[PDB]
């Protein structure tokens, strides 16, 4: 399997440069654990969803922006900014004005959009605005790979978003008779508004740091859905967040459940928390 003809220096040194070709804060790989070089080298990093055929994308056409108070929308004026037009009273952004996730925020973020007259730096724009910690993946002990902040992040701050193949519930099921028996998955159902168009976000041949995220029953992130296109939803940001303080090199993980072979998977859990189910799903 695999690429075995460079060598270990030769393809730990291309993941080390595929990394530092990503834009953004840097993203640095170490292992202190084993031999094995890197992950896979076929792996590709994108800063977009990645959509596949089958799957009809967010129609512009549905999309609307707000006012505001032409430069950045003001966090004491929830009503006036028609990004909020949804939820109930009493409205508010989902940001404090220190850009973290309210404690009080739901499940679902809504960001303004293109159409929004700001520029780029209004406060309702965190996702958008893509990383901002300086993430390292690591191997583990008795998992595969994970990834760890560098410096600390308080409870409600943006990691990144979860990115990889936008695909349809036909395409998953065509892929799921290649895995092997101890394969390793990367899906994640996009379900949460809609269940007709059951799409799903694969990570296994595109996909974002997350990709590397392990599972844990006692995580310390969790999956708020963004929104940008209010119309539309089938297809929406999947964007991590601190649900507790994390400290400088520290696992970043979280749950495997906010709601074929791939169920026949599974693999048993090692998050050590003294409130592990046991088992997990790849
Ligand atoms: C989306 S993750 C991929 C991250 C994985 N560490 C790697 O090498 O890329 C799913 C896989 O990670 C491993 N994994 C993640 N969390 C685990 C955990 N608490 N216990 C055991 N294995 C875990 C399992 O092999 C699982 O199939
Ligand atoms: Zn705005
Ligand atoms: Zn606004
Ligand atoms: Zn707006
Ligand atoms: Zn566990």
């Amino acid at each position: 399997d695999s690429y075995t003809h460079l060598s270990f220096y030769e393809k730990r040194e291309l993941f080390r440069k595929k990394l530092r070709e990503i834009e953004g804060p840097e993203v640095t790989l170490v292992n202190e654990v084993d031999d094995e070089p890197c992950p896979s080298l076929d792996f590709q990093f994108i800063s977009q969803y990645r959509l596949t055929q089958g799957v009809i994308p967010p129609d512009p056409n549905f999309q609307s922006g707000c006012n505001c108070s032409l430069g950045g929308c003001d966090l004491n004026n929830p009503s006036r900014c028609e990004c909020l037009d949804d939820l109930d009273e009493p409205t508010h952004f989902a940001y404090d004005a220190q850009g973290r996730v309210r404690a009080d925020t739901g499940a679902v973020i809504y960001e303004c959009n293109s159409f929004c007259s700001c520029s780029m730096e209004c406060p309702n724009r965190v996702v958008q605005r893509g990383r901002t910690l300086p993430l390292e993946i690591f191997k583990t002990k008795e998992k595969g790979w994970g990834v760890r902040s560098l410096r600390f992040a308080p409870a409600g701050t943006f990691i990144t978003c979860y990115l990889g193949e936008v695909i349809t519930s036909a395409e998953a099921a065509k892929r799921d008779k290649n895995y092997d028996d101890d394969g390793i998955t990367y899906l994640f159902d996009l379900d949460m508004f809609d269940d007709a168009s059951e799409y799903t976000v694969d990570a296994q041949n595109y996909g974002d740091v997350s990709r590397f995220f392990n599972h844990s029953c006692s995580p310390n992130i969790a999956i708020y859905s963004a929104v940008r296109n209010h119309g539309f939803r089938t297809i929406y940001d999947l964007a991590f967040f601190a649900i507790k303080d994390i400290q400088p090199l520290e696992e970043l993980t979280f749950d495997y459940a906010g709601a074929n072979r791939i169920s026949k998977l599974r693999r048993q859990c090692k998050c050590g928390s003294a409130n592990c189910r046991g088992w997990l799903f790849g």
